[PDB]
C-alpha cells in the first residue's frame, strides 16, 4: 500500500483504479540490482475529480440514512495509472480478504486485524487493463463494473461472466458513424483506430459498417500512445499519400497525441476529423496551439450529468485536511508545481482555487464522473434491495437472502443481474444483459470562442437510441460549418459525378467507388450525368456536338425539286416548247404525230421520270426505252427503201421485248444506308438485266442497223444528203448510250440517275435538233 | 488445496501444472444457488507420468547429493486440466508467499505456520494457459519455464518478461513446413489451424513462408475442443468443397479430435496429412479404428529422450504407498475402473501393472517428459551456481550472491538468464535469448504393424536445426511411401503441367498458382509443355498439326518444269518441228528468212518466256510483242499493193517504241504473299502500262489496219483469196488478243502467265497454219 492509497474503514470495503498519470515510464530494471515499481509520469485531474466524485457518492452513501443506514463503507482505492501491471498489483491486494479461502497460513493473527473483504468494485477505465482484470474476477465472481470500458468483447459472459458496465456499446456508435456520412453521401473515405481493444473491435464493426454502406476505405491504422515515431512517420506519409478530406479517429486521448503533435509540426490542413468520444472531449487534444489545424472536429458523446454539490465537493480541498486520500498532496504540490515538504517553495495550502484554469475545474460538464456516481448508487441500490430482504422470498435458491453481516460477493451478483430503479434526475435505470444503459449522444462541433479563442463545444444535432435502425439520428443541419467555418459541404468520393456524354463505366483494380466514365460518342443520347451506358438513338437520328441526345438526321437524297433540277427542268420545257412551235410550223408548212409523239413522249418521260422517289415513281424507267426505241425506229424505217406495220417485225418484237421487260422488272424504291452518318439513300431496287438487255437490244441494236444500212447511204447525197445529219443525230445518241456506258456507269451518289436522265434529255435535244432542224430549217 | 494438490516440504518450494484432464465440464451456475468448482471430464496418463517424472527428478536432486547436498526440496503441484481459471486458481495459491509482501494482516500467525516461498515454477502446456500466468508472473519475475508452450509471442520480453522454455521456437517448424512439400513440389495446399495462440501465429509465419514459397491456399480455419458441430460441418463442407490433397493440421490433439470422430463417420478418404507434433504423436488420434482413414500422417516430432529409472519409476507405483500424490486414487480406481473406497468392486490395489495397455506404459519413447526431466535439472543446475557462489564475485551488482538461507527470485531469474552446462546424456545444454533450445526433428510416417495391426511411426528422414536455411532438411526417400503405402507421388497443383502447343497462360480472378494453357495455333512452334506463349517462326515454316515446331512450308507457284507444261512444251516443239519441215520443203520448192523468223521467233521466245521466275526471266515478255508484230507486219506488208525499209515507217516505229517499253519496263521477278497458308507467288513487278499500250499501239494496231486494207480484198480473190485465209489467222490471232483481253484479264493462280503464254503459243501455231498451210498445201 503506498501513500497513493486511498481508504477508509466501513463495513463494506469497494475500492476503485484510476489514472492518476496518462504516461508510466519504461525505465528497464536489468536485475544486476533489486527490482521496483516505475514511476508514472502525466497527470489527470479529470481522473482526480473522479476521485473526488467517487468519495463525494461514498460520503453521501454513508451520511445519507434513507441510503442503507447503520452501515459504514468501505474503500481501498488505488491509481491505475493506465499500466496493466499496477492494475494486477492492486487487484491481488483486492482479492486478498475475498481470497482468504485459499489462505491457509496465518489463522491466529488474521483475526488480529480481521479485516472484511472487498465485496465489489468499481471497474477501470481502459478496455485492456478491465479485460485483465475481468479473468482475474471471473474466478471469484466478483462484481466488476467499469466506467468508461465500452467495448464489445466484454458482452462474452463466457469468458467475461463477472462483469457489468456503465456506457453504452460500441455498435450503436459505429452505427451512427456510418449514419453520419451516409447523411453526408461520400464514397472515398479513410479511417484510423488505436492498437487496442478498444480500437481494433470498434473498427472492426464500423468496416462492417461501411461494408454495407460500400465506401471504399482508404485506409486503415493502429496506433498507440507509446508508438514508434517511425511508424507515425509512416502513417503520416500515409496522410499525405491519400485523397480522403475525411478522417475516421477511433482512439482515446494520448494515442492520437503524438499525432497530434506530429501534425501541428507537419502542418497538413484541410483533412476533417470524425471523432471518437474517448478524445472528442479532451482539452489535451483541444488546445488554441493546436486549433491553427483542428476545428470542424465532429463527435458524439455522452449528455452531461448533473450532480448536487458537484463544484462545492470540488472546491473542499485541502492539503491537511486529506484524511483518507491518496495524491491529495502530490496534487497540491503539482497543480502549484511547488514544493512544500514533511527551488519549488514550500506551498501556502491556501492558494486560491480558482486561481488556476485547472482541468480539475475548468469543465463544463460530467459525463463519465456522472457514471461513476450512478453507478455507485446503483451498487448502493442492489445492497439496498439485500438491505431489505423479503422475508424468505427474496431471489435465492427458495428465497432465502443472506444476512447484511455476512454478506457473499456472489449472491450481490446475483441481485446485480436484476436491478430496477430511478435515477436523480428521475430516470428508470435499469440493467439489461450487457448490464449497462443507453442514452442519446449529443453530436458536437468544435467552434471557437470569438470573445476569447476558447474552444466551444457546439452541438448541431444528436444521435437518438430508441428509434429505428435508420431512424435513430437527428441533423441540425442549421449549425452545420463544414471544417469548423464552411457552411459549404465537401467531397469525399473518389471520382466525380461526371458529365452527360461520359458514359460512367468501371475501373478494373479499383473498386466501384472510384471509377471512369467513358466518353461515349455517335449516337449515345446520353445526358444524364453518371449514366452507366449509352443510348442507341432511332434511325432518323444522330447525337448533338457533346455526343448528347440524337436529333440530328441521316441523309436525304431524293432530289426531287432541287435548285440544280430546276434550270434542267426549264431547259427542257424550253425544248418542248421549241418542238412545239416547229412543229406547228411544220404542220402548218409519222413524223408528225408519230414520231413526234415518240420523240415528245421520250422527252416527257425524261421529265417523269425524275421527281421524288417512290414505287411508280421508281418503277417509271421504261418509257426513255420505250418511246426512244419508237423514234430511233422512225429514223431506221423512214429510208429510202421502203413500216409501222411492216416494220412492227423489229419494232412490235422490241416492243413485245419491253412488255417482258416490264413484266420482269421490280417495281418499288430502295432507300438504302449506304454511308452511317449521310446514310439514307434511294436505290430501285430493279431487277436482274432488263434495262441492259433492253438497251443493247434495242437501243445499240437499232444504231448498228441504222449504221450498216447508211453506210452506202452515207456515200449517197439523197433529200440533199440526209444520211450525214442521220448519222450525226446517230452520233450524239449513240454517244450518249455508249458514252454513259461509261458515265452512267461511272456514277456516284445522289447525281447517279439523274446524269443518265440528263443524258436522256439531252440526247433528246440533240436528236430532236440533228433531225428536225436539218427537216424544216427552210 | 484439493486431494489433487502434490506436495511434499523442503527448502525451496517448485510446484508445477498439469493437464489431468483434457477436458473440462461447462456446468453454468446460476448464482440463485452457492458456486463452486467444475468437474474436469478426462484424462491424461502422459501426464500423469510426467508428474511421475516430475517427482523422480525430485528423488534424484534430493538423494544425490551432488544436486545440492544438505537441501531438500518443496513443492507444491496442481492440476490444470486445461482450465485457464483452475490455473489462476493455482498460481494465486503460488504467489501467497511470495505475495507476503502485501499482505499486511496476519503477522503474529504467519510464522505459526512460517511457510516459505515457491522461488521458481515448472511452467505448463497450453500456450494460452502460460500466456495467462505470464502475465501474473512478470509482475513479481517468478522464473516459469514451460515445457510444451512453444508460440513466438512469448519471446516478447517486454510483456512476457519472466519466462524461458524447454522447446524449440515454431518458426523452423513453419520453416520445414514449407521445405517438404517445396521438395514434394506442389501449388495448390490448404491449411487448417486451432483457434488459439498456439494455431493462430504458427499458421501465420507458415502463412508467409508460404507466400515465399507462392502457393496458392486453398483455405485456413480454425478449431478448438469445444467447437460447434455446425461449424465442423462447415469446415468439412469446406474439405469436401475443395481441391487440396494435402492438409496441413497445425493444432493440438482435443482440437482435432471431434473433426477426427466426424470425419471417421464422414468418411472422406484420399486427403494426406502434414501433422503438428501437438497431436503426431497422440493415441488418442493413433487408433486402428481411425486408420482405416488416417495413414501416411508425416509429422515433426523432438527426439527421444533416455531416463535412468523410467519406466522402474512408473512400476513404482502403489495407492497405499502414496504419500504425496495428489490423483493416485482416482488414478488407481480409473485405470482399473473400479471403486475403492475409504457395483464398481473395491480395488484390490495389487492389480498388475502390465495387465492393461495403458498410455501411462505403452509409450515407444520420452519427449516432454525429458523437457520436464532437463528442466528440473536446469533449475537444479542454476541454484547448483547459486549453491557454489563465487565468493564475492557472483554475476550481481558488485558480485554479492544471496545466501542460501535467503533467496530471491529476481536473483535467481539473473542466474537463470547465464545458464552452461552438459546433459546427463551429454550436452552442452546452453540457454539463449529467448530461453530455450533446439534439436532436430524426425520426419515420421504413420506405418502399421502388420504382426498385430498396430500404428507404427516410422522416421523418414529428418530436419536438422544446425544447417543453412535450404539447408537443414534430410529425407529418407527410400521409405516414402505417400499416403501410406503408395511410393509414387501425389499431385496437390491447382492446373496441370498441360500439353505441348498450349501456351501456358493466366486465369483473371484466380492466382496464377492455378492458370490455363490457351491452344495456340497457325505458327506455334510451342513443343515445351509448360510454356507461356509460342514462337512466331520462319517466313518458308508453318506449324505441325499439334501446332508443334514449324517446318511445312508456303506456296512454291514457280511452274518452270512441270508435266502439265511438259505436254504444251511437246506440241510447242512439235509445231517447231512441222515447220522446220515445212520450211525445208518450201525453200527446196521475206517468208522463208524473215517473216518466217519472226514467227519462228515468236515460236520460240513463247518457250523461253517459260519456266522458273528470275530477273531476266521475269523481263522476257518484250520478245512475244515484237516478234509477233514483225510476223504481223509481214501480213501487212505482203499486201498486193506493192516494204521492209519503205514499211518501217511503221514498223520501225513500233521497234522504236519497243525500245522504249523495253527502257521503261522492270526487269524483276516478285515473290509477292498472296495468300499466307500457300502464301509465296511470282508476281515480275511489271513497271507501268508497257504491256497493254504496246498491245494496243502495235498489235490491234496492225490487225485494224489489215482489217481495213483487205476490206477490198476479202471481195477480192487475188492469189486464189488469200485475204480469207489472211483474215482467218488475224481471226484466231485478234481472237487471241481480244478474247485474251478477257481471258488473260480473267486468269488466276499460278496458271495466269500460263494461260497467256499458251495463248501466244496457241495462236502462233494456228497463224503459221492459216497462212503456211494455204501458201505451201500444193
Ligand atoms: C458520392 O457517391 C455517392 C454514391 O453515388 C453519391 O450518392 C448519390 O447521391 C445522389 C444525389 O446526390 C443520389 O440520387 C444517389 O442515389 C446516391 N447514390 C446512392 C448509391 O445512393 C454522392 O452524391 C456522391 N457525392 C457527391 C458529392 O456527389
Ligand atoms: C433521447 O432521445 C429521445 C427521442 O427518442 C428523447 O425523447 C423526447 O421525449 C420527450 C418526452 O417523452 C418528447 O417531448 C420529445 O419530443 C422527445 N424528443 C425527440 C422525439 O426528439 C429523449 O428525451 C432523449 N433523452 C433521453 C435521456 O432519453
Ligand atoms: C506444381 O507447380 C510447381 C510450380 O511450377 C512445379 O515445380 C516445377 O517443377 C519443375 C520440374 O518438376 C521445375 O523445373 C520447375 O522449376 C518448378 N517450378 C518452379 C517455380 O520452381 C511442380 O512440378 C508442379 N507439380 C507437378 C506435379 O508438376
Ligand atoms: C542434429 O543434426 C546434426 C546434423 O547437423 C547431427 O550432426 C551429426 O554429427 C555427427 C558428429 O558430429 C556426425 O558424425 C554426423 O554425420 C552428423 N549428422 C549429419 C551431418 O547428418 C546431430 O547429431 C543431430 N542431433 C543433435 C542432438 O544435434
Ligand atoms: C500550414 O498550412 C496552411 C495551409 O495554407 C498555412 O495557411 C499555414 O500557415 C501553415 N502553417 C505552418 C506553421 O506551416
Ligand atoms: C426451500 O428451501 C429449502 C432450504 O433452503 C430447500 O431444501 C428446499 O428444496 C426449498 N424448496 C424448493 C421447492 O426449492
Ligand atoms: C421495473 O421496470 C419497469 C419498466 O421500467 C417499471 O414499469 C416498473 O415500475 C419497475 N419496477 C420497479 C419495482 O422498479
Ligand atoms: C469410406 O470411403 C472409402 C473410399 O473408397 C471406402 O473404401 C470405405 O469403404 C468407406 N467407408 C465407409 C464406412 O463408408
Ligand atoms: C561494490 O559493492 C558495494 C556494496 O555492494 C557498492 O556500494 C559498490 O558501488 C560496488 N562497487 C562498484 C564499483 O560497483
Ligand atoms: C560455456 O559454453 C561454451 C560453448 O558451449 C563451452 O565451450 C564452455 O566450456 C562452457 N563453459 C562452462 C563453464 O560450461
Amino acid at each position: 500500500g503506498p501513500d497513493q492509497r486511498a481508504q477508509k474503514k466501513g463495513d463494506i470495503i469497494l475500492g476503485g483504479l484510476f489514472p492518476i498519470h496518462f504516461g508510466v515510464a519504461a525505465k528497464d530494471q536489468d536485475l544486476k540490482s533489486r527490482p521496483e515499481s516505475v514511476e508514472c509520469i502525466r497527470y489527470n485531474f479529470r481522473g482526480f475529480r473522479w476521485l473526488q466524485a467517487m468519495i463525494f457518492a461514498i460520503e453521501e452513501i454513508n451520511s445519507s440514512p434513507a441510503l442503507l443506514p447503520n452501515l459504514t463503507l468501505g474503500y481501498r482505492i488505488f491509481d491505475t495509472c493506465n499500466t496493466v501491471s499496477k492494475a494486477l498489483e492492486a487487484t491481488l491486494s483486492f482479492v486478498a480478504q475475498n481470497k482468504i479461502d485459499s489462505l491457509n497460513l496465518d489463522e491466529f493473527c488474521n483475526c488480529s486485524e480481521h479485516i472484511p473483504s472487498t465485496i465489489a468494485v468499481v471497474g477501470a477505465t481502459g478496455s485492456g487493463v478491465s479485460t485483465a482484470v475481468a479473468n482475474l474476477l471471473g474466478l471469484f465472481y466478483i462484481p466488476q463494473v467499469s466506467y468508461a470500458s465500452s467495448s464489445r468483447l466484454l458482452s462474452n459472459k463466457n469468458q467475461f461472466k463477472s462483469f457489468l458496465r456503465t456506457i453504452p456499446n460500441d455498435e450503436h456508435q459505429a452505427t451512427a458513424m456510418a449514419d453520419i456520412i451516409e447523411y453526408f453521401r461520400w464514397n472515398w473515405v479513410g479511417t484510423i483506430a488505436a492498437d487496442d481493444d478498444y480500437g481494433r473491435p470498434g473498427i472492426e464493426k464500423f468496416r462492417e459498417e461501411a461494408e454495407e454502406r460500400d465506401i471504399c476505405i482508404d485506409f486503415s491504422e493502429l496506433i498507440s500512445q507509446y508508438s514508434d515515431e517511425e511508424e507515425i512517420q509512416h502513417v503520416v506519409e500515409v496522410i499525405q499519400n491519400s485523397t480522403a478530406k475525411v478522417i475516421v479517429v477511433f482512439s482515446s486521448g494520448p494515442d492520437l497525441e503524438p499525432l497530434i503533435k506530429e501534425i501541428v509540426r507537419r502542418n497538413i490542413t484541410g483533412k476533417i476529423w470524425l471523432a471518437s468520444e474517448a478524445w472528442a472531449s479532451s482539452s489535451l487534444i483541444a488546445m488554441p496551439q493546436y486549433f491553427h489545424v483542428v476545428g470542424g472536429t465532429i463527435g458524439f458523446a455522452l449528455k452531461a450529468g448533473q450532480i448536487p454539490g458537484f463544484r462545492e465537493f470540488l472546491k473542499k480541498v485541502h492539503p491537511r485536511k486529506s484524511v483518507h486520500n491518496g495524491f491529495a498532496k502530490e496534487f497540491w504540490e503539482e497543480t502549484f508545481n511547488c514544493h512544500l515538504q514533511e527551488f519549488r517553495p514550500l506551498c501556502t495550502g491556501d492558494e486560491n482555487i480558482s486561481s488556476v484554469e485547472t482541468p480539475y475545474i475548468d469543465y463544463t460538464h460530467l459525463r463519465i464522473s456522472y457514471n461513476v456516481y450512478l453507478a455507485v448508487y446503483s451498487i448502493a441500490h442492489a445492497l439496498q434491495d439485500i438491505y431489505t430482504c423479503l422475508p424468505g422470498r427474496g431471489l435465492f435458491t427458495n428465497g432465502s437472502c443472506a444476512d447484511i453481516k455476512k454478506v457473499e460477493a456472489w449472491q450481490v451478483l446475483k441481485h446485480l443481474r436484476h436491478l430496477n430503479f430511478t435515477n436523480n434526475m428521475g430516470e428508470q435505470v435499469t440493467f439489461d444483459e450487457c448490464g449497462d444503459l443507453v442514452g442519446n449522444y449529443s453530436i458536437i462541433n468544435w467552434h471557437l470562442s470569438p470573445e476569447d479563442g476558447s474552444i466551444v463545444f457546439k452541438e448541431v444535432g444528436y444521435y437518438n437510441v430508441y428509434a429505428k435502425k435508420g431512424e435513430r439520428l437527428f441533423i441540425n443541419e442549421e449549425k452545420i460549418l463544414w471544417s469548423g467555418f464552411s457552411r459549404e459541404v465537401p467531397f469525399s468520393n473518389c471520382s466525380r459525378d461526371c458529365l452527360a456524354g461520359t458514359r460512367k463505366g468501371i475501373i478494373e483494380g479499383e473498386p466501384t467507388c472510384c471509377f471512369e466514365c467513358v466518353e461515349c460518342p455517335d449516337g449515345e443520347y446520353s445526358d444524364e450525368t453518371d449514366a452507366s451506358a449509352c443510348n442507341k438513338c432511332p434511325d432518323d437520328f444522330w447525337s448533338n456536338e457533346n455526343h448528347t441526345s440524337c436529333i440530328a438526321k441521316e441523309i436525304e437524297f431524293l432530289s426531287w425539286t432541287e435548285p440544280f433540277g430546276i434550270a434542267l427542268t426549264l431547259f427542257a420545257v424550253l425544248g418542248i416548247f421549241l418542238t412545239a412551235f416547229v412543229l406547228g410550223v411544220f404542220i402548218k408548212f409519222e413524223l408528225s404525230y408519230l414520231l413526234l409523239f415518240s420523240l415528245l413522249c421520250c422527252f416527257s418521260s425524261s421529265l417523269f421520270f425524275i421527281g421524288e422517289p417512290q414505287d411508280w415513281t421508281c418503277r417509271l424507267r421504261q418509257p426513255a426505252f420505250g418511246i426512244s426505241f419508237v423514234l430511233c425506229i422512225s429514223c431506221i424505217l423512214v429510208k429510202t427503201n421502203r413500216q409501222f406495220l411492216l416494220v412492227f417485225l423489229c419494232t412490235f418484237m422490241q416492243i413485245v421485248i419491253c412488255v417482258i421487260w416490264l413484266y420482269t422488272a421490280p417495281p418499288s424504291s430502295y432507300r438504302n444506308q449506304e454511308l452511317e452518318d449521310e446514310i439514307i439513300f434511294i436505290t430501285c431496287h430493279e431487277g436482274s438485266l432488263m434495262a441492259l438487255g433492253f438497251l443493247i437490244g434495242y437501243t445499240c441494236l437499232l444504231a448498228a442497223i441504222c449504221f450498216f444500212f447508211a453506210f452506202k447511204s452515207r456515200k449517197l447525197p439523197e433529200n440533199f444528203n440526209e444520211a450525214k445529219f442521220i448519222t450525226f443525230s446517230m452520233l450524239i445518241f449513240f454517244i450518249v448510250w455508249i458514252s454513259f456506258i461509261p458515265a452512267y456507269a461511272s456514277t456516284y451518289g445522289k447525281f447517279v440517275s439523274a446524269v443518265e436522265v440528263i443524258a436522256i434529255l439531252a440526247a433528246s435535244f440533240g436528236l430532236l435538233a440533228c433531225i428536225f432542224f436539218n427537216k424544216i430549217y427552210i
